[PDB]
DNA sequence: CAAT
């Protein structure tokens, strides 16, 4: 039994107009909901597959969420019991009150895991979205954003393409980070320990590895004293090069400062930190110059693990973002501290320093003003 | 991890 004989597959504009990934997308009155049931083995054909539609407005309960759990239960009936992966590929991420349903199903049922891969973030920037969300995520939910590889697969299974192959859309790539980087922040995504404690050790770097962790934070102006807007608070990564992403990669300090519009901030004053692992590279340098000297309310404070030297013109790099406006200074002991217990998975476990980390953290510090004074 |  295939896919093509599981479901009717649905056109092909109906697919794009209704998939494309652009974060703010107006006139769309339907969700999608394109979904495969699978044993423990994930390898083959699955047990069954379904296209569920509903139309948003005037009531949830037929919003394809729900009808897949309608379906499901009458479909489990009808099958031996087993241990159930399902994934769905949804245009919309679920609304408050789908969102506390599918929660209320996974966590009365240990049978059953769910991942679902969403093509945009619905009303990320209301509270009540993004807190039912986390109970969806608690209930055990895997919630990611689709990229290439889901938009091709759904393409590929559920979609009457005739054999032509999947093209992406303009900037399906910028908008998936946008959407992946919001999504961590409303999940309040945490970052591995393991990895925190790899990357941002200053000792002499020895790994063949050139990654860049970066952890953010905002603050507001008010009454003369800085107070914390904890909506826009995590941590990202650089992208690898790829020709279905970006096929030269993306930066961190560059997906970093592609956020800062995204969050639409007033024109109250802004102090944006960021606590990188590697100090920017001289692209990114100039970026950030750019982008500081065009966004006078906005102050940027750059705190680096490591001193990152591109082989190119780091050093000027550096020098025009200082003159520009930007605080640049090394990591000590408190920034480790503080990003362990911000940005990490600590599990209540305290920060342990590695050795030499304040030794290391006085000579980079002497290199940075070295490199500024000159 | 298809990898400036
Ligand atoms: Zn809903
Ligand atoms: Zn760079």
């Amino acid at each position: 039994p295939q896919i093509r004989n599981m479901v009717e597959p649905m056109d092909p504009r109906t697919f794009v107009s209704n998939f494309n990934n652009r974060p703010i997308l107006s006139g769309l009155d339907t969700v999608w909901l394109c979904c495969e049931v699978k044993t423990k083995d994930p390898s083959g054909p699955p047990l069954d597959a379904k296209i569920f539609q509903g139309k948003v407005y005037p009531k949830a309960k037929y919003h394809p969420e729900m009808r897949f759990l309608r379906w499901f239960h009458k479909w489990r009936q009808l099958h031996h019991d087993q241990e159930y992966k399902v994934t769905w590929y949804v245009s919309w991420s679920p609304c408050t009150r789908c969102a506390n349903s599918v929660a209320t199903f996974l966590a009365k049922d240990p049978k059953v895991t769910l991942t679902i891969f969403v093509a945009r973030l619905y009303y990320f920037w209301k509270p009540d979205y993004q807190q039912a969300l986390r109970i969806l995520a608690e209930a055990g939910a895997t919630m990611k954003i689709m990229n290439y590889n889901e938009f091709q697969d759904c393409w590929n299974k559920f979609v009457d393409g005739r054999g032509k192959p999947f093209k992406p859309w303009n900037n399906l790539p910028k908008h998936y980070t946008l959407l992946q980087a919001t999504l961590g922040e409303l999940l309040r995504h945490l970052m591995d320990p393991g990895t925190f404690t790899s990357n941002f050790n200053n000792k002499p770097w020895v790994s063949g590895q050139h990654e860049t962790y970066l952890c953010y934070k905002v603050e507001r102006l008010h009454n003369d004293t800085w107070v914390p807007l904890n909506q826009h608070r995590g941590f990202l990564r650089n992208q690898a090069p790829n020709i279905h992403g970006f096929p030269k990669g993306r930066h961190a300090a560059l997906c970093f400062l592609d956020l800062i519009p995204f969050w639409k901030l007033d024109g109250q004053q802004y102090r944006v930190t960021c606590f990188t692992s590697w100090s920017p590279c001289f692209s990114c340098a100039q970026e950030m110059a750019k982008f500081i000297s065009n966004n006078e309310h906005v102050s940027l404070c750059i705190f680096a693990a490591r001193i990152y030297d591109d082989q190119g013109r780091y050093q000027e790099g550096l020098r025009t973002l200082h003159r520009d406006g930007a605080k640049i200074a090394m990591m000590n002991y408190s920034e480790f501290e503080y990003c362990w217990d911000t940005f990490v998975d600590r599990q209540g476990r305290p920060f342990q320093p590695w050795d030499g980390l304040d030794e290391h953290s006085q000579a980079l510090s002497g290199r940075l003003r070295a490199i500024l004074q000159n």
